[PDB]
DNA sequence: ATCCTCCCCTAC
DNA sequence: TAAGGTAGGGGAGGAT
């Protein structure tokens, strides 16, 4: 169809009407016409009222900053030369610093006692004039006065719109209400957007709500979810220039809503008629794009959603129009003007790897592109559309032909398109991904569009800022500088490894290294130091303490650190989270729960984790390597604990034993052989243990396991029991099978080993099933697809690995194959070359009939892993002889 | 025969 | 702030 937004009131009028939307994303861009307080670029913020009106609200008269500590010079007062001051900055940066405030302020780099400095406040008209200001005084010569020459630390490097949300209390996804009187229209022939109400207010004037109380509910958001189809050539994934789009499919709905309003699918050529959604038909292809970028403005979607839109639909139709000369396509933004266009960058982090990004402006609306979306959030073996809908929502080539029959061809593959824009937008409702993203971006105060696009500093920096205005702090802007080494981390307690047939009580420590943190008061602003301590005459304990690291913290005696209160807020909002998953009935409910305060919890590890992150902007190792620390000596403590207080000496039946640990949980033995008392004395045991650390410190008995098979440091199994009656599954950590670089061949069998042993106690019936699989292996009994390993393909390589060698062998044979990040599918193929010689595509070893390499197979795939689940049962002879040959 | 490094992924 | 942290198994090969 294409329904458009609710008209207006027929009275509007900027006197007589509140405008309330919640802005759902905002950027820097320079108005046209008169400035405001010496300004002519905004933030342009975007969003939906309640009613369902389209905002672009102009945000005027904010000038970006810097502040620089003021000189330590006589002259330093004399307003006559600060303005001077600012005639020379004029003359050096085209004429855009507008003035200089002199403001009170503390460094956020440690406690030297309470007492705050005279900064100035640096304004210019506009923003990007900042950052060559910060570079002049980081290591240019102004020498004005001999002030700064030369030269000197600059303080709250953040880009403007984040500057902007910091200063006017905004966070993502929240509610502006824009009060009658005090903003203004603009002009029809000054309109630069399709929005319904484009406007303009002072930020001084605008009310910035909490995401709190009558402010915390969300507008109904237009959702829109696509998927195209193209008509490819045979052998050859589609590309732009040649293979012609063919379908868009296109499906919206508002957010929450049961159903959505709008469904249809825009073809190329004739298409039967689809009971339920409708159907546009174009003689061109080139019609076809130009209706569809239409239907985008007129329907005009607060956020487009689908499955690899992102790396696929959306570059895709641009680059298509491209090639055909449809000039005026890219343009489906809510700004008239503005051309969608496609920035090539790169991401890396460790827990996120690393690849090329063709990230796309669509400005004021978002994108939720559910394959991003699930990838981050959900650990999985496949994340095809196919795979995830199967997993998530329980369902169970040919293209370019329907393509060239009939009406009745092209309807049919109409319904795989349309059924294709369908599902990404059953998955976000399911998933709640925009409701939880909504969550995060609330809380962290990153707009929406960072929790795909960035990591989880940039949330991190944001909390900052926002609690260190509360406290007149500013912070320094430092140099990425990586290490070469990392500090130390935690204790993997030395495991007693063998199959127990006792129950083994795990407990850990909630939050661990946040309660850190919190207890102990670590934060930049608490650091201190021997001198300090001393010029202050503080007393250790009292006003100090030293960390097993060595570092001093003041205590919040002398200071309340911001960390520990960043921390309170994320662990709260996790606390909420986990009692929502704790009044949940629904198993698939309680998992998108689940995730919910997982991603809250690694956003607390974060914190911790951009203390010590040297790729990063504010390293304070002290606080790292306090924290890491800390833990060692809690985990030794905790084990020293239990084993001297439950002791048959004491009156217990037996001497507890501590039979492994990691990081912040230990695995004990009681001794008894009943489930329920080694679960009752385990909670007794973290009660009593939690009594010796300070406040918010907590140990707690997490789960049972009964068996349990400790195979090395971070890899055993075990049943996993959180009630005496009946267990909660299977546990395994770290072993192949759960690793997904594995074959399937060998998580199956280990898989299957490892429930008829420690469900089924058949240790028989597992051993043949073993031998039945080398025998499959070795006579090709083996389906290929069981045999397929799949690797990440990294940047740069100093060592050749066998997926990278394969990926550029593709590369050469088809001009294109997998890129970096990417997962590289292989078989190693039988033959006298180096392994990493070895590696091939099953598709190229299915068509040419390739031997692959059975031996290696069960040699160097299969056997290690198999031994070590059995060897601790029936012994290494055994084990061994079972795989001769 | 030992111990190291690069690599990939997972345990925290 | 472009990009949260460290420990460590085990495959595969390198240096003494
Ligand atoms: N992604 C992660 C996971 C863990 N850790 C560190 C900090 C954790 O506090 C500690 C223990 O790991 P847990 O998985 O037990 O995490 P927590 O104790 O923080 O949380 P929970 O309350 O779920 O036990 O290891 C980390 O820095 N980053
Ligand atoms: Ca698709
Ligand atoms: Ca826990
Ligand atoms: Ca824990
Ligand atoms: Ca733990
Ligand atoms: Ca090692």
């Amino acid at each position: 169809s294409s329904f458009e937004r609710k008209k207006l009131p027929t009275d509007f009028d900027p006197s007589l009407y509140d405008i309330s939307f919640q802005q759902i994303d905002a950027e820097q861009s320079v108005l046209n016409g008169i400035k405001d307080e010496n300004t002519s670029t905004v933030v342009r913020f975007f969003g939906v009222t309640s009613e369902g009106h389209s905002v672009l609200c102009n945000v005027t008269g904010f000038k970006n900053y810097l502040y620089v500590p003021a000189p330590n010079s006589s002259d330093a007062n004399d307003q006559e030369q600060i303005n001077k001051f600012v005639h020379y900055l004029n003359e050096t940066f085209d004429h855009a610093i507008d003035s200089i405030e002199v403001v009170s302020k503390q460094s956020i780099w440690g406690y030297s006692g309470d007492t705050k400095l005279p900064f100035w406040k640096i304004y210019v008209t506009y923003p990007h004039m900042v950052n060559k200001l910060r570079t002049a005084f980081e290591r240019g010569h102004l020498s004005f006065n001999s002030w700064f020459s030369n030269g000197t630390t600059t303080y709250d490097n953040i880009a403007y719109t984040l500057r902007l949300m910091v200063d006017c209390g905004i966070v993502g996804m929240s509610w502006i209400t824009l009060p009658k009187g005090k903003y203004s229209m603009i002009e029809p022939n000054n309109r630069v957007s399709s929005c319904q109400l484009e406007v303009s207010i002072n930020y001084r004037n605008l009310i910035a709500h909490p995401a709190e109380g009558d402010w915390s509910h969300t507008a109904p958001l237009r959702i829109m979810s696509f998927d195209i189809e193209c008509a490819g050539r045979i052998g050859v994934f589609p590309e732009p220039e040649y293979d012609p789009v063919i379908q868009i499919a296109n499906v919206v709905s508002i957010a929450g809503a049961k159903k959505p309003f709008i469904r249809n699918v825009f073809t190329l050529n004739t298409c039967s008629p689809i009971t339920g959604s409708m159907i546009f038909s174009h003689a061109t292809e080139e019609e076809m794009l130009s209706n569809w970028r239409n239907f985008i403005i007129k329907v005009d979607p607060d956020v487009i959603i689908g499955y690899n839109t992102t790396n696929f639909d959306i570059p895709y139709l641009l680059n298509r129009a491209k090639a055909l000369k449809v000039n005026d396509f890219p343009y489906f933004g809510r700004l008239k003007t503005v051309k969608q266009e496609i920035k090539e960058s790169v991401f890396s982090s460790k827990a996120y790897g690393t690849r090329e990004t063709k990230n796309v402006n669509i400005d004021g609306r978002l994108q939720l592109d559910l394959l991003q979306f699930i990838q981050r959030e959900y650990k999985l073996r496949s994340y095809t559309l196919n795979a995830v809908s199967a997993h998530f929502l329980g369902e169970q080539s040919i293209i370019s032909d329907l393509q060239n029959g009939d009406s009745e061809t092209r309807r049919r593959l109409a319904v795989y398109c349309l059924k294709d824009a369908y599902l990404p937008l059953r998955l976000m409702e399911k998933l709640m991904a925009l409701v939880n993203y909504t969550e995060m971006a609330r809380v962290t105060g990153v707009p929406f569009s960072y929790l795909l696009a960035r990591g989880q500093q940039i949330k991190v920096v944001s909390q900052l800022f926002r609690k260190c205005l509360e406290i007149d702090t500013v912070i320094p802007n430092m140099q990425s500088q990586a290490s070469d080494d990392q500090y130390e981390g935690a204790t993997v307690i030395e495991p007693i490894r063998g199959y127990y047939d006792v129950p083994i009580a795990t407990l850990d420590f909630n939050s661990l290294y946040p309660s850190i943190m919190m207890a102990h008061n670590l934060c930049y602003t608490t650091l201190c130091n021997k001198a300090t301590v001393e010029r202050l005459n503080l007393k250790i304990d009292e006003d100090y303490v030293i960390t097993p690291n060595g570092d001093y913290f003041v205590t919040t005696k002398r200071r309340r650190g911001i960390l520990p209160i960043i921390l309170d807020e994320l662990i709260s909002a996790r606390k909420r989270a986990k009692k929502d998953l704790r009044d949940e009935k629904d198993p698939f409910k309680r998992d998108v729960l689940n995730g919910r305060q997982l991603a809250l919890k690694i956003s607390a590890n974060s914190v911790y984790g951009f203390t010590g992150a040297t790729v990063g902007k504010l390293p304070c190792l002290a606080i790292s390597s306090s924290v890491t620390a800390y833990g060692r000596t809690m985990i030794l403590k905790t084990k020293t604990a239990v084993q001297e207080k439950y002791c048959i000496k004491n009156g217990y039946k037996h001497d507890a034993v501590v039979v492994y640990g990691d990081t912040d949980s230990v695995m004990v033995k009681f001794g008894t052989t009943d489930l329920k008392e080694a679960m009752d004395l385990g909670t007794e045991a973290a009660k009593y243990v939690s009594t010796l650390f300070k406040h918010p410190i907590n140990l707690e008995f997490e789960k049972a396991y009964f068996p349990y098979l400790l195979i090395n440091k971070k890899r055993y199994a075990g049943l996993f029991w959180t009630n005496p009656d009946k267990f909660d599954k299977l546990d395994q950590k770290g072993l192949a099978s759960v690793r997904r670089d594995s074959c399937s061949l060998v998580s199956i069998v280990m898989n299957k080993v490892l429930k008829k042993i420690l469900i089924e106690r058949n240790v028989d019936g597992a051993l043949a099933f073993v031998r039945e699989t080398i025998n499959d292996i070795l006579h090709n009994r083996v389906d290929i697809s069981k045999l397929i390993i799949s690797k990440t393909l990294a940047p740069n390589y100093t060592n050749p690995q066998p997926h990278a060698v394969l990926a550029e062998r593709m590369k050469r044979r088809e001009g294109v194959g997998p890129n970096v990040g990417d997962r590289v599918d292989y078989v190693i193929i039988g033959g006298n070359d180096k392994l990493y010689n070895r590696a091939e595509d099953p598709l190229f070893v299915l068509e040419n009939n390739i031997q692959v390499d059975s031996r290696y197979y069960l040699t160097n795939q299969l056997q290690n892993p198999i031994i070590s689940i059995v060897a601790p049962i029936i012994g290494d002879k055994q084990a061994n002889g079972m795989f001769v040959v």
